[PDB]
Formats: structure tokens, sequence, C-alpha cells
């Protein structure tokens, strides 16, 4: 009806890229606005110490249906990051003490702890993609992961392991981490430890995440604008007026918001969003971590380590290793407040506090929690949030909402973002059609 564009997609992560592809291919005049000067959002492929790395999400699996189907469409295969026959497996406790565990007794103890925590996933989530199907799922949304970890009677090692694991998934202390979200994720993977674990940091996309992002946006035909942050959305005249941070207005029939939930405080809405959505906007989601790579010139082979929630290096892994190269450690930090990643002294310190005979040569980090356009990492639900997710998914007039947080399945993954983007495309068609179906 005379607007600048039929649809504006705010955000150039996987959710926005997918929503723009769906829309563009319908023939809609489509615009995507990205605040950063790069695409990918919470995925970001860079380079460090001579090789391609990934500062955010990177690992996918065929059991993740939405992203997998997109890899078929665009013909992208997988690249395997094996870690068979590990050389060292460590557990660092809340006290800072570091125990080298035998690798095979390591995995078996985490399996016991994991399978005990997810003992009722089959029953609670018969339909992982309808999380609130069973009533017990809704009751369990009054408990936290720690509430249950305390009722499982695990050994000392097993408790530290699962809590590190769960603290990483939460990017927070396990007492704030909603319990159902974890069970549903396990269900998505087939209610089976071996299957779920096979999706963990195992397979990467040929050509990186940015390759799939580009393949979607190229396919879409949409206009794409970088370094254009959106500061306000106003519903008016049968459409929307979108305001950028340099005060220029763009009109559209509809808007698809795909920005991370934690970044919504930076955007004004007229009229106001529903109270349910507002509650979500002020609560946010939990994760407040960072990503960190380190370069050691002391070959360490295949390595893994947990650290409980009171140490910084909660999830450590070997990205590569050569007698020449030394080792490059891939590390995910659950809470950035436990360590300043952009300080080479504290990093070298804490790294050596786990691998004492190490010389720290080079480091590269990404502080997702300090970045104004993520203000966090992967989606992590608090207690009682999953039960209210409909409030976050609901359309508000001619404003639709997507993003991994708003997905039903793999909400902490690329796949969730893709899923939410397919939904946004469908909701856009309903709003701009000849026969409607809201
Ligand atoms: C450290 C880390 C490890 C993870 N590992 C994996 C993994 O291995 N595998 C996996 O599948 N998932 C993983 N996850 C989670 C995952 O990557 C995300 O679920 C996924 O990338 C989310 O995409 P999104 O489109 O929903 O949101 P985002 O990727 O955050 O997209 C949001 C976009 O909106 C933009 N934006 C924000 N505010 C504005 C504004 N005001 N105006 C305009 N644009 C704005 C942002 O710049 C950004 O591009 C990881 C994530 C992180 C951070
Ligand atoms: C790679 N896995 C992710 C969860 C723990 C880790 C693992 C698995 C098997 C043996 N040691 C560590
Ligand atoms: C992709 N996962 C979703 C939950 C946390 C995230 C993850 C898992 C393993 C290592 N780093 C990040």
């Amino acid at each position: 009806g005379g607007f600048d564009y039929d649809v504006v997609v705010v955000g150039g992560g996987f959710a926005g890229a997918t929503a723009a592809r769906e829309c563009g291919l319908q023939g809609y005049r489509t615009l995507l606005l990205e605040a950063r000067s790069r695409l990918g959002g919470r995925t970001f492929t860079s380079r460090f110490a001579g090789q391609e790395i990934e500062f955010g999400g990177a690992w996918v699996h065929w059991l993740q249906p939405h992203v997998w189907a997109e890899m078929q469409r665009y013909g992208l295969g997988v690249v395997e990051d094996p870690l068979t026959n590990l050389d060292k497996t460590l557990i660092m406790y809340n006290d800072g003490s570091v125990e080298s565990i035998s690798p095979d007794e390591f995995g078996k103890n985490i399996r016991i702890a994991f399978e005990k925590l997810c003992h009722d996933a089959w029953e609670v989530f018969p339909r992982p993609h309808e999380p609130m199907f069973t009533e017990r799922a809704r009751e369990l949304d009054k408990s936290s992961v720690l509430d249950r970890i305390k009722t499982l009677g695990l050994s000392r090692l097993q408790q530290a392991q699962i809590n590190s694991y769960m603290a990483l998934y939460a990017g927070e202390t396990t007492d704030k981490f909603g319990l159902p979200g974890v069970l549903k994720l396990f269900a998505c993977g087939g209610w089976n430890y071996d299957a779920f674990m096979d999706t963990e940091t195992h397979y990467r996309i040929q050509g990186g995440t940015i390759g799939l992002i580009n393949a979607m946006l190229t396919d879409s035909g949409a206009e794409v604008r970088m370094s254009v942050p959106v500061t306000a959305v106003e519903q008016v005249n049968g459409g929307v007026k979108i305001k950028t941070d340099d005060d220029e207005i763009i009109t559209a029939g509809v808007v698809v918001m795909t920005v991370p939930l934690n970044t919504y405080k930076h955007i004004g809405f007229t009229p106001a969003l529903s109270k349910g959505k507002q509650r979500f906007i002020k609560e946010g989601q939990l994760s407040k971590g960072a990503k960190l790579y380190v370069h050691v010139k002391q070959n360490l082979g295949r390595v893994f380590a947990f650290a409980d929630e009171q140490q910084p290096l909660n999830w450590v892994q070997t990205h590569d290793y050569s007698d020449e190269l030394g080792t490059i450690l891939s590390i995910t930090i659950a809470r950035k407040e436990t360590i300043d990643v952009n300080d080479r002294d504290a990093v070298t310190r804490e790294v050596q506090k786990m691998f004492p005979g190490v010389e720290v040569l080079g480091t590269a980090a990404y502080d997702w929690t300090a970045d104004p356009f993520s203000l966090g990492a992967y989606a992590a639900y608090g207690v009682g949030q999953l039960s209210r997710l409909k409030d976050l998914q609901a359309a508000e007039g001619r404003i639709l909402f997507a993003g991994a947080e708003t997905s039903n399945g793999w909400h902490a993954y690329i796949d969730g973002a893709v899923e939410s983007g397919l939904r946004a495309g469908r909701e856009v068609k309903q709003l701009l059609s000849l026969e409607h179906h809201h």
C-alpha cells in the first residue's frame, strides 16, 4: 500500500537470513537491516593463529531438521571435528583444584550424570517440538536444573561434571537455569545420550556458517544494509515505520524482529508490546558468557576439560595441535564476569592454572556479553520461562518475532533460529495475501 518495502527483516543472523529468504522468494519487496558491519549475528567465522575459527555457533547435526534441510537445499556438506581417543580429560572444581581423570572413566561418569538428570525426558517431552504438551512439563517449569541435580545422589566427580555442563548450557549458575529446557533439548536428540552427544561440537558446515548465511541472502534477492541499527518501530497507516539510529524512517507493510531477546531494551515500540512480551524483554535470557581461543607452543594432543561454575574455563577443547603448531584451545566461558577475555595476563594465568606447563603465545576472544547487539550468548531459559514462550512468539499487529529464543525445538542452536525464520516467512504470507489464515 505505498510503503518503501513489503517486509523489513531486522537482524542478519540465521533467523533473519531465513526469514528474508522465505519472503524474498515469495516476490515481496524485502529489506534486511543489520546493526553490525558483518552478517551472522551470534555466529561469526574468523581466523586465529593461521586457521579458520568460529567465535559463536558452528556445530550442527542432521538430527537438527531445519538447518539440515537448508544444507541439502544449498548443497553444503559437513566437516568433522573428531576427538576419538582423548589424551587428557580434566575436571577443575569450584575451588580451583584440577584433577586429571582417566578419559574413559570421565565420559562414563558424565553419561551417568547426564542420563540421570534426563531420566524422564521420554515421558515429559513425547513431542519435543511442542514443549508444553504434557502437564508434567509445566510442573517441572517450577524447578531448576540444580533443584534436580541435588536429588540425584551423584558422586563428587559426577556432580562437578554435570554442573559444569549445565552451567555452560545456561551461561549462568545452575540455580537460575530452568530445568525443562534441558530435558526438551535431550528429547530433540532422540531421548538418547549417544545420539544427543553426537550433535555436540562434532560436525561443522562446509564453508562455515557465513557460507549458509550468504547462500540464503543471495538466494533471497533482498536488499541488505549493514551498520544500520534499528531504534524504534511504530505501527501506523496499515504498516510500520522503522527508525534507524541516524533518525531516518523506512516504511514497510510488516516487520520481522529477529534480534536477540537481551537487546530489545534498545528498541522503542509504538504501540507498546503486550505485557507478556514485555515481561520477557525485561527478564531477558540467562547466558552471559564469551568465546576464547588460546595458542600454546606445547603440543597437548586431544584434550577436554570441565570447570564448575566458579572457574572461568568451563568448557575447554583442542581446536588443533601440532608438535610445530603447539596447541590451540577452544574455550567457552559460561559467565564473562569470571574472567576478562580481553586481558592477556588474566587469561594466560587461568589457562596455566589448568595446564601448568604451558606457555601462552596468542589469544583471541569474543565477548558476546559486552557486544551491544547480542548482550549474551546462546538462548538459555530461566525458571518458568519456557511455560510462557507463547508470549514471546505472538505477533503484535504487523510486527512478527523470530530468533532462536522464540523457537520450539533446538532453541539454543542455529536450527532454532532457522525454524523461527521459517515461521516468520509463513506469518508474513498470511499478513500480505488474498486469502488469509491468522
Ligand atoms: C559462543 C556460542 C556458541 C554456540 N554454539 C552453537 C553451536 O555450536 N551450534 C549451534 O547450532 N548453535 C550454537 N550457539 C547458539 C547459536 O549460534 C544461536 O542460536 C544462533 O546463531 C541464533 O541466531 P539468531 O538469528 O536467532 O540470532 P543472532 O544470530 O544473534 O541474530 C541477531 C542479529 O540481529 C542484529 N541486531 C541486534 N539488534 C539490532 C538492532 N537494534 N537493529 C538491527 N539489527 C540488530 C544483530 O547484529 C545480529 O546479526 C552458539 C552461540 C554462541 C554465541
Ligand atoms: C565431548 N563431550 C561433550 C560432553 C562431555 C564431552 C566428553 C564426551 C566423552 C568423553 N569425554 C568428554
Ligand atoms: C551449542 N550449545 C548450546 C548450549 C551451549 C552451546 C555450547 C555447547 C558446547 C560448547 N560450547 C557451546
